[PDB]
C-alpha cells in the first residue's frame, strides 16, 4: 500500500531545455571511474572555483532571453504606456552597456547564492564550500562589482566584510555521479520583496484567492525595479520550504513541473492562475515603475501540499537585475548556461539646474505636478541606510544636521567599484522606503528637502514634504551602468569612508533623468495605483 | 587575503552533548571500505527505513529534558500564576500518559520533517528519499498517530493523502562518510506561528529592537499551546535561509554556536537578547495559555549576516508538542537520541456544566459567570474544524440551511488521531480557534455555533458576534490530547462527512472536560488586556 511520490517531479530535471557552453579544456578536472560496480566521477575541487568565478562574473553582464523579450514586449505593445516604453528602452540600453563586460548591469551586484546538487558518487574531496567561496571571492575581487555583505560584530555593531562573502551555499545530496548547480546573484531590493503569509482553508476558493492576489501584488509596489518576474506559492510543508520554492519559481527553475495534482500531493504549476496573476498585474495600472501595463514580465504559480491545519503562502519577484545561471559538471567537464551576448537585437522633460541655492531648486520644482519628467544637472549628495542612522544618532546627541545634508538633493545609492580609467562604477538608486523614518526629522531640522531614489514611499513622507516644502524624485530603477557611463562625471567620498559603498558621497551629474513622485502639496503619483 | 568562514560554526557539530542509544545489531547495515585511498562507508538503505520508523514512533511518546524542566519550573516558581501551574501540571500528566507508548502526546502528530547530512563518501545506493519515506510511512500506518497531510488535486480540490506523506526531506551534501539527521514531527499550529518580517537598519538599535520584540511576541498569542520555546533570527542571506535558521534554532539545533560575531560575518547566539526575549515574555502577563509568567520555556536568538539593503527577521516557536530527535549512522551502526522515558519524576475551583440540557439552558448558566472562570463540561460535543466549516458555509451559500447538528450542542474544533484497539478514543485535543473566526457570526445568525470550544485567542469579530447573539467561546487547555482521550472522552461516533478523515463531523460524549470562559455574551475577552 506504500507508494513513494516525490513532491517535485520536473519533466526536465537536468534542464535540457537550457543551452550550455563547455569551459575549454575543463575535461582535465574530471575523471570517470568505476567503483564496486558503479560509475563514479572524480572532480578536482579547483573546478568548483573556476565555475563559480565564471558564473558570478558572466551573470552581471548578460541576461536570459525571456527577460530581454519582456522588455521588447513592453516597447512594442500598443497598449503599453509612454512611461512603460521609456523605462523598458532605458533598461535595454543599460543591458547593452553591461554586455561590454566592464560595468555590471546593476550597482547592487547582489548576494552570492549557490544551489548545488552533488551526486552520491560525485567525489570532490569534500571541501566544496571553501572552493566555491574562493571562486565567488575571485569574481567580486577582480571585477568591477560591489562588496554588499554586512557582518554583525555584535547585535548592533556592523562592518562591511569587504569581499562580498559569506555566500549562501545550499549543497544537496542527490542520486548519480554528476554535480548540478543554480547560481543566483540576488539583489537586496528584490530579496526584500519575498513575503510569507500564514493563511487558511478560507483562502482556498476562486473569489478569496483572486482578491488576495489583487491585495498582495500592490504591496510589492515599484520598490524592486519592475517589470517583475512574479512567483506565487500556495501551500508547502513548512514556511522555509514555501519560501525556498517561491525563490526557485522566480528563477524559472520549476518551469517543467507537471500542471496537475494527484492523490499523493505532488507539486504542480498552475497555468490558469499564472494567467490570472498576469491579468491582475496588467489591470493594476502600476506599470513598469511609473504607471502603465507592464508591472510584470511573466508569472509562475506553484501549488504545494499542506498540513490540514496550515496554509503557508509565498510571494516573491525577480527584478530588472534578473541574474541566475544554470551549470553542471560531468565526465566531459564544466558546462555553464549560455546567456544572451547580443542584447541590442531586442531593441527596435524639464531641465533642473542643481547649481543654485537649494531653495531656488525647491521653487522651480514647486511649479510642476507629480509625474513630471525632470533632467538633473549638478551636485548630488549620496547617502543611504547606515549614514542616515549615524546622522540621526548625531542629532540625538545634540549635534547639528551636517551641512552636506542641506546643500543638495540626497541621492540614496551605493556605488560598485570604479573601472580603471572610468569616472564611476555602476551607480543606480537604492529603495527610498527604507529611509522614510528619517525624512520628517531631517526636514524639520532644515535638510533633505529633496530626495532622489526609486520606489513608492509611505504617507509620512508625503505629509513631511507637504509640511516642509519638500520633494521626492524617482530615478528609473535598474539602469546603473548607463547612468554611470552617461550621467555621472565625478565621484568623491565625503564622509564615513569605513562604510565602503555606504559612505556619504558627493557626485556631479549631467542629464540625470527622474520623475517628480511626491511634491510639496500633498500629492503622490502612486496614490491611485498603489492605494 | 582570501579567508573562508562558514556561517555556522557550532563548537559541538556532532552533538556530543546529546545522549544517544545504539539500535541493537545495526552494525550489520554498514561496511567500511576504501577506494582511491579514502575511507568510505557502504550503508544498506534499509537502515534509513529502520531509523525513520523508530524516530517517528519514539518522538510521540517522550520529550527532552529541557522541555520537561520548563514545565516543572512553571509549577515550582513562586512567580508562576495559579493558571500557569494548572496548565503545566496538566501537560506533565499528559506526558506521563504518552510515555505508555499507546497514545501520542498530541492528536496533531505533525508533518514529518527530515534534515539529513550525507557524507561525500557515505554510499546508500542513492534512494534515500524513498527509504526514509517508507520508514515514515511505517511509523504513521502501524501506530496510533494521524494522517494530517492534504493533497491538492487542483488549486482548490483537496483530499487527505491517507498516510501522512509527503514528508519534507532536506538532504544535504557534507564532508566525510557518515550520515547525520535531525527528525522533526512538526505540529501545524506551531508551524503556523513561523513569521517572516522584512525590516531595515532602522530596527537595529536597542530601543527599536526591544519595542519590536514586545510587539511581535503578542502576535504569537496563545494559539500554539505555550509555554513556547521562542526563536528569533535577526538577519540572513535570504528569506528562506532566515526561516530555516529560526526553525532549527527553535529545535535547539544551534545551541553550540559562538556567542560573538566577527568581521567575516559568522552566525552567533546572543545570550543578552535571549534574556531580553524572556523578560518581555514573562512581563507580558500572557502566561502558559491563561495569564501569568510562563509564556515561554526559553529563548534562542541568532544574529546573522545581511546584505546592506536587507534585514529579514524570523520569529517562530516550538509548541507543547516539542518533537525532534537527533540521530546518526556510522561505522558502528545506527544511533538515536535518547529521550526521557520517565517524565513522572518532573512532577512535584470550577463550575460543573451539564451539556445534556437544551443549549439555551447552557447559555443561561454560562451567562452567570465572568471570563476567566474555570468550567468542567459533561455531555455531548459536536466536532468540526476547518474543512467541515468550509463545506457547511458552501452549503449555506447554495441556499441550504445550517445543519441541525450545529445547533444542538457546543462545537468542538478538533481532529482526532487513530483509535487504539480497545480504547474509546485516540488522542483528541483542540484545534486553533482563530482559523474558524470567519464562520462564527454567520453560523450564530442562523441559530447555531452559540458555544464553541477550542484553543487560542480569537479576533474582535468573534467577541462582537458572541455579544450580539448571546454566545460564548470556551478555551480548552491546548496540548493535553492523550489525557483528554484517556480520562475525558467516553464515546466517539462519526456523524457527517465520512469522506473527510480526521476532519469529518464527529459526535463525542465527554466527562470532566476542563475549559476556561474566554469570550462571554457581554463583550468581554480574557485576553483583551494581555494581547491588546
Ligand atoms: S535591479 Fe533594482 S531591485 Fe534589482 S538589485 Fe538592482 S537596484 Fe535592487
Ligand atoms: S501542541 Fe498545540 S500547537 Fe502543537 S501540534 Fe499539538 S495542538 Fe498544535
Amino acid at each position: 500500500d506504500f507508494h513513494f511520490s516525490a513532491i517535485f517531479q520536473p519533466t526536465d530535471p537536468h534542464h535540457h531545455q537550457t543551452e550550455f557552453a563547455k569551459v575549454e579544456g575543463s575535461e582535465k578536472y574530471v575523471e570517470e571511474v568505476e567503483v564496486f560496480g558503479r560509475q563514479a566521477l572524480k572532480v578536482n575541487p579547483e573546478a568548483l572555483t573556476i565555475l563559480a568565478h565564471r558564473a558570478f562574473s558572466d551573470v552581471h553582464h548578460f541576461f536570459r532571453k525571456d527577460h530581454l523579450e519582456g522588455w521588447r514586449r513592453a516597447i512594442e505593445d500598443p497598449e503599453a504606456s509612454d512611461n512603460d516604453r521609456y523605462v523598458a528602452t532605458t533598461l535595454l540600453k543599460n543591458a547593452c552597456i553591461a554586455a561590454g563586460r566592464v560595468l555590471p548591469s546593476c550597482q547592487d551586484t547582489g548576494t552570492a547564492i549557490v544551489l548545488g546538487k552533488r551526486g552520491e558518487l560525485c567525489w570532490t574531496g569534500g571541501e566544496d564550500e571553501k572552493y566555491l567561496s574562493k571562486g565567488i571571492w575571485n569574481a567580486y575581487r577582480y571585477h568591477n562589482l560591489r562588496y554588499s555583505q554586512t557582518a554583525a560584530l555584535d547585535m548592533f555593531k556592523e562592518c562591511n566584510t569587504g569581499d562580498n562573502l559569506p555566500a549562501q551555499l545550499d549543497l544537496l545530496a542527490v542520486p548519480g555521479s554528476d554535480y548540478e548547480f543554480l547560481f543566483i546573484a540576488k539583489g537586496g531590493g528584490s530579496a526584500n520583496k519575498a513575503y510569507l503569509y500564514q493563511e487558511t482553508k478560507a483562502l482556498l476558493n476562486p473569489k478569496s484567492l483572486r482578491a488576495f492576489i489583487e491585495e498582495k501584488l500592490k504591496t510589492l509596489g515599484t520598490a524592486a525595479c519592475p517589470p517583475y518576474h512574479i512567483a506565487l506559492v500556495i501551500g508547502g510543508t513548512s514556511a522555509e520550504m514555501t519560501m525556498k520554492t517561491v525563490k526557485l519559481a522566480s528563477c524559472r527553475y520549476y518551469d517543467s513541473l507537471p500542471t496537475t495534482g494527484d492523490k499523493y500531493g505532488r507539486a504542480f504549476r498552475d497555468p490558469e492562475w499564472e494567467k490570472i496573476v498576469m491579468e491582475v498585474a496588467q489591470k493594476s495600472g502600476i506599470g513598469a515603475q511609473f504607471g502603465g501595463k507592464y508591472f510584470a514580465h511573466q508569472a509562475r504559480v506553484i501549488r504545494l501540499p499542506r498540513h490540514g491545519a496550515s496554509c503557508p503562502v509565498g510571494l516573491a519577484v525577480s527584478c530588472s537585475a534578473d541574474r541566475q545561471i544554470l551549470a553542471h559538471i560531468n565526465k566531459s567537464g564544466i558546462y555553464i548556461e549560455q546567456l544572451e551576448q547580443n542584447p541590442a537585437q531586442y531593441l527596435p522633460s524639464v531641465k533642473v539646474d542643481l547649481k543654485r541655492p537649494i531653495d531656488k531648486v525647491r521653487q522651480q520644482l514647486s511649479q510642476y505636478p507629480v509625474g513630471t519628467r525632470v533632467m538633473l544637472n549638478g551636485t548630488l549628495i549620496v547617502a543611504r541606510d547606515i549614514a542616515h542612522a549615524k546622522i540621526k544618532e548625531m542629532m540625538d546627541n545634540g549635534e547639528p544636521l551636517p551641512e552636506y545634508m542641506k546643500t543638495s538633493p540626497i541621492y540614496y545609492a551605493g556605488p560598485a567599484k570604479t573601472p580603471e580609467g572610468y569616472a564611476s562604477g555602476s551607480f543606480g538608486p537604492t529603495t527610498a522606503g527604507r529611509m522614510d523614518s528619517y525624512v520628517d526629522l531631517f526636514q524639520s531640522h532644515g535638510g533633505s528637502y529633496i530626495t532622489l531614489a526609486k520606489g513608492n514611499r509611505s504617507k509620512q513622507v508625503t505629509d513631511a514634504c507637504k509640511k516642509h516644502g519638500g520633494f521626492y524624485l524617482g530615478s528609473i530603477g535598474g539602469p546603473a551602468a548607463i547612468l554611470a557611463k552617461d550621467s555621472i562625471k565625478q565621484v568623491t567620498c565625503l564622509a564615513f569612508p569605513e562604510l565602503g559603498m555606504e559612505a556619504v558621497w558627493k557626485i556631479e551629474v549631467e542629464d540625470f533623468p527622474a520623475f517628480i513622485v511626491v511634491d510639496d502639496k500633498g500629492n503622490d503619483m502612486y496614490s491611485k495605483t498603489l492605494a
